[PDB]
């Protein structure tokens, strides 16, 4: 047979990032460890690799958006929501201001769209039939966790992205050209579809149905540890920062600082799931097709040993 | 019911995204694995001592580690089994900076503090001290996980494990930035000091799950057939494929991480096949480290390996 090993799998949303820091510096901390925990944390080199691995089991937990978690368990692989990281991150079609595109979706048609995996294709062909247009009326390029650069690099004309993270690779990227930050723009999605929130982009910590059931304690006591960490994090952020950079030096760079600073407020400090963001992005999700019509939303709060806000 | 099953087979590096793992990523970029109709799940570990054991446990499927910790897994009771080579005997030492007081003398590392990545490098090194007239007392080790060279440069450490085609052209380049001489860069080579001949305790092994080889013995041939053919095509054509990598994956579109795989080049595993002379070293090393038991045999396999070793 094999040893046992208690190195719990805990697998990112993404590749390292600056809103990854409260899973990093719970562990930098050593708050995992007071808590007698083990946590191995995994990055993914394929985000639409993430829900399958945790649905299955293969993974114990991680991280993916809302929109995403709720249809791996649609999907077949029993994921549940148990807390809430970034809390409705702008999410939109970015673009660069002389392209041709302007804040009319019709100005699309016929543009390369890229998106990360695949719900950002579903979401954009659902829109077209809404401002006249179909699924046909544009490219849509996969391009997993590099939209922002091949918008920089003309492979695309615009893509799906988060206003901290990829709207700001492309300000940043315009002034070290020496041209004006601002003509970084973004349609966003919520807008587009007329929802009120970007919920459907909401990063919330998942696990494994089965994981859960038999690790009711090991739930909870990471949760504790993420806590302490995000409070820490949120009343020390230059000092978090500098910790996190410190563990993984990618986070030192100016560009990753300047993000850091956009997702700040975005920091769900509570970790409580929202109930009416996940009603609402369920019925999305429906809208969609990518949930049948009488879903019921995969999350619980019954984790969380603090009181709700 | 509605709980369905997955194809995907996880891979886990045995380091964060580097130059040399362009094999792996190179195959399934070029859609190899696709063709062999594998779904390859490439993992990358934040802490490379979380890796054998979650291989060993069957927490995941296969992955990527260096023969000392390949052999101390199984060891260990965490059954994992090599069963192909990627990056051969890459020199691997105790890197330093020229005027710190470090020399080509092991004597000169007393009172020093010593970087090391995980947990075995500070064995290697504890275990050399009585060979030189010290014990693990006449240093401080300190445990840098992926940033001993990091360390070095910013001086929190004076020294550190490390192999050249990674840790040492990382000091080299830092140097150059500073604008001193780059053959600053040195290391006391583990290898020489530990009497050993080659730094096969660093090869860079395919590694999987005892039960998912006798599992799945065809889809570790076919991953293998992959790999291989990611393996003939990026050293016939280093700058293409190094482009395609950097393409994925940006960070190795640096200078640095480009000099680093044009070091790497040298040491790649042309057949994959495992060497049985090195095996057989390296065993007996690691039985006088202590980490292995005094009948162990070695936990390496080159039955899935579809072509003749040359």
């Amino acid at each position: 047979s094999h040893m046992s090993t208690n190195k719990i799998t805990f697998l990112l949303n993404w590749e390292a990032a600056p809103y990854h820091i409260p899973v990093y510096l719970a562990n930098i901390k050593g708050y995992f460890k007071d808590e007698n925990l083990d946590i191995a944390i995994l990055e993914p080199s394929n985000p639409s690799d993430v829900t399958e691995l945790v649905g299955s089991g293969k993974v114990d937990m991680g991280l993916k958006a809302m929109v995403h978690t709720l249809a791996a368990k649609a999907r077949g692989f029993p994921v549940t929501s148990i807390g809430s990281l970034l809390d409705e991150p702008f999410t939109g079609i970015c673009y660069l201001e002389g392209s041709g595109i302007t804040s009319d979706f019709q100005s699309l048609k016929g543009k390369r769209i890229g998106y990360v995996g695949e719900f950002g294709k579903i979401q954009v062909d659902e829109l077209t039939k809404h401002y006249g247009m179909t699924p046909d009326d544009y490219v849509a390029v996969r391009c997993g966790m590099n939209v922002a650069k091949y918008i920089l690099e003309g492979t695309i004309d615009c893509g799906i992205g988060i206003e901290c993270i990829q709207q700001v690779e492309l300000e940043e990227a315009l002034k070290e050209q020496g041209k004006d930050s601002n003509d970084a723009k973004m349609l966003r999605i919520d807008k587009l579809a007329e929802l009120g929130c970007c919920c459907f982009c909401t990063i919330l910590y998942i696990a494994n149905d089965k994981f859960i059931a038999e690790n009711p304690q090991a739930v909870k006591k990471f949760l504790k540890a993420i806590k302490r960490a995000t409070d820490y994090m949120l009343a020390h952020p230059r000092e978090a920062w500098a910790e996190y950079g410190n563990f993984k030096p990618t986070m030192q760079t100016d560009l990753n600082t300047k993000k850091f600073q956009r997702c700040y407020a975005y920091f769900s400090e509570s970790l409580y799931n929202v109930h009416r963001d996940w009603r609402k992005v369920n019925n999305y999700g429906k809208r969609l097709d990518i949930l049948p019509e009488n879903y019921v939303p995969n999350y619980t709060n019954e984790y969380l040993s603090w009181p709700e806000p």
